[PDB]
RNA sequence: GGGCAGUUUGACUGGGGCGGUCGCCUCCUAAAAGGUAACGGAGGCGCCCAAAGGUCCCCUCAGGCGGGACGGAAAUCCGCCGG
């Protein structure tokens, strides 16, 4: 379904807007999203995959994609780790799914967040990319209360083509990133 | 069943006994081929695997810095450097 609200926002408003502050000589120099990634540090449930099939299908609902497990590399008995028996979930959503996802998060997820106040602006890692954590996961649409057996939040990475994050700072605000400023 | 009989009771060893050692692999001694001794300096083997094998196909580390709900020097995710 190559169409949606935010998908347009970037073109018929946000694309030229960027050219206003930086004036790119070329049509591609103008930064774009192209990679949204999500990861859950469930080393907590690394014991039994029992409490894991759930957070997977839960994650799948809110993202549309079928998540992919991530094994342990090292081994640390300091907290029950060895080989690859452990666990973590990772899902790389791009294309349309990325937009239909970012619409929910910026227009539904964030606002219903317990005592929200604005995304931390410092979370820009030199190059144009943003990261942020969420203690809960029920702050998503298609998640009912009686469904969650345990509150397990996570964090999402978003990747732009922006070289410097100075530019990136702008591209996010223009899409709908409520920065704490 | 030492009353009695026939015997055995290793070698190396700055004398012998005591101690230590005895076969195999790696490194140094070894003097830029090979080989090379000392009771010279240092360490391992007496197994393991039906996947830890065959072939076809695909992927590339450790580490460092920055950013990230548990995490917290170190779990998993993203970015940059890294032969
Ligand atoms: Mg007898
Ligand atoms: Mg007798
Ligand atoms: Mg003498
Ligand atoms: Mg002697
Ligand atoms: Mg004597
Ligand atoms: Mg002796
Ligand atoms: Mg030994
Ligand atoms: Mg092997
Ligand atoms: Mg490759
Ligand atoms: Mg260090
Ligand atoms: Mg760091
Ligand atoms: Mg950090
Ligand atoms: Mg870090
Ligand atoms: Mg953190
Ligand atoms: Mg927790
Ligand atoms: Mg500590
Ligand atoms: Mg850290
Ligand atoms: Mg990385
Ligand atoms: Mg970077
Ligand atoms: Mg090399």
């Amino acid at each position: 379904p190559l169409d949606l609200a935010l998908k347009r926002k970037y073109y018929e408003e946000v694309r030229p807007e960027l050219i206003r502050r930086f004036g790119y000589q070329n049509v591609w120099e103008v930064p774009r999203l192209e990679k949204v990634v999500i990861n859950q540090g469930l080393g907590e449930a690394k014991e039994d995959a029992r409490i894991l099939e759930k957070a997977a299908q839960e994650l799948a609902l809110i993202t549309g994609q079928k998540p992919a497990v991530t094994r342990a590399k090292k081994s640390i008995s300091n907290f029950k780790l060895r080989k690859g028996m452990p666990i973590g979930l990772r899902v790389t959503l791009r294309r349309d799914r990325m937009w239909i996802f970012l619409e929910k998060l910026l227009n539904v997820a964030l606002p219903r967040i317990r005592d929200f106040r604005g995304l931390n602006p410092n979370s820009f890692d030199g190059r144009g990319n943003y990261n942020l954590g969420l203690r809960e996961q029920l702050i998503f649409p298609e998640i009912t209360y009686d469904m969650v057996d345990a509150l397990r939040g996570m964090d999402i990475a978003v990747v732009t083509t922006a070289e410097t994050d100075e530019e990136a700072r702008a591209l996010l605000e223009l899409l709908g990133f409520p920065f704490r400023k």
